[PDB]
């Protein structure tokens, strides 16, 4: 029953709000198809503007996921395929290395060391290039995963280039609209400036600054209520209207990849239910995280299963977001805040609560 919801939000949210010097916060579980809403704190600590319902969040490398499905929904439409190469979208690539890395390893992050962030001096669509075609890699493709905003990056722009419309478009056109995601934004128009978080980085406010493939790794903003819905949708795809919509979140939680107990999936990663707390944990941390592992491949992929923990970490300079589900369970969060606190102490705060609720 809802005490339950409350008693454990609660109980465990206090303490990490605390503990982490979070100036504001929202948190939704969503138990057997309803939200349950929860907020603290400062949105902007300057004007004292309290976080609410409303308040807009970067969240970081959680638009990844978003990234997923609009892939698997192209996928779906039979606009691309993941077996296609990289160079079927983007034939300037002719330098060697490309030969063999799939639309499959740039989602996956497999192609072979694709870096974390595409470098900050990558201001234009020549920079761009010119960055891709010197790229060395480390492994072939499809052996090791390194987890990496330039290869899932280069996935969303690619995957979006038969449909004719930019990465925006498509998103808010085959993603946002079609789920009624209304306060999701990848631009934040002037109607949300006055919900707009500030984030907070050493005590300094601030905002993401505008960078290559931003839109496609890290674009997204959005509410505790969206992203409730956002996890609603994606724990239950079959009441989706749409069917490519519906069959994309399907791909996106498809196990293409192992590395320990842990499945890639478009975005969304995926370990199976029960887990390991201490797994999760742990492997949240960035040392372990962000480290290079070899990966078994998944021959073919194995459908989104739903006894899993399917989650994703984000963060920008001044925010940390981390949204977890249980398919099997109806079960899942989110939790947004305006300061970039150790994914761990997140982690460890969500299955604390989805564990009390199972
Ligand atoms: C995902 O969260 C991450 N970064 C972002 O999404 C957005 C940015 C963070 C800093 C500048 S943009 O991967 C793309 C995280 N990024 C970092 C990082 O600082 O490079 C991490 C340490 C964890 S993954």
């Amino acid at each position: 029953a809802p005490q339950q919801i409350n008693d454990i939000v609660h109980r465990t949210i206090t303490p990490l709000i605390e503990q982490q010097k979070i100036p504001g916060m929202a948190v939704a579980v969503i138990y057997q198809g309803k939200p349950y809403y929860f907020t603290w704190g400062y949105a902007d600590i300057a004007k004292k503007q309290p976080v609410t319902q409303q308040t807009l969040f970067e969240l970081g490398s959680v638009s990844k996921t978003f990234t997923g499905v609009l892939g698997g929904d192209a996928i779906a439409r039979g606009e691309i395929k993941l077996s296609d190469p990289t160079t079927k979208y983007w034939p300037e690539l002719t330098a060697k290395q490309w030969n063999g890395i799939t639309l499959l390893h740039l989602a996956t992050y497999t192609a072979g060391g694709l870096p974390l962030q595409v470098p900050d001096e990558v201001k234009s669509s020549s920079d761009l290039l010119r960055f891709y075609q010197n790229w060395q890699p480390a492994w072939a493709p499809g052996t090791q995963r390194l987890y990496a905003g330039s290869s899932i990056g280069l996935f969303g722009a690619l995957a979006v280039k038969p449909s004719g419309l930019s990465f925006e478009q498509a998103m808010q056109t085959r993603v946002f609209q079609p789920l009624k995601l209304n306060h999701t934004w990848i631009n934040v128009p002037p109607a949300e400036e006055k919900n707009y978080a500030w984030g907070y980085r050493e005590g300094k406010a601030v905002h993401v600054s505008p960078g290559a493939l931003d839109a496609e790794a890290y674009g997204v903003k959005s509410t505790i209520e969206d992203m409730a819905r956002w996890v609603q949708s994606n724990l239950k795809p079959l009441d989706i209207n749409e069917k490519t919509l519906q069959q994309g979140i399907q791909l996106a939680q498809s196990r293409y990849w192992q590395t320990g107990d842990m499945y890639q999936g478009l975005g969304w990663e995926m370990l199976d239910w029960p887990v390991n707390p201490d797994s999760i944990i742990n492997g949240s941390d960035n040392k372990i995280a962000l480290a290079a592992r070899p990966v078994k491949a998944i021959t073919p992929p194995t459908p989104a299963v739903r006894a899993s923990w399917v989650h994703k970490t984000g963060a920008t300079g001044g925010f940390g977001s981390y949204v977890a589900f249980i398919p099997e369970k109806e079960l899942g969060i989110v939790m947004l805040a305006n300061k970039n606190y150790p994914n761990p102490a997140r982690v460890d705060a969500a299955w604390q609560i989805l564990n009390a609720l199972q």
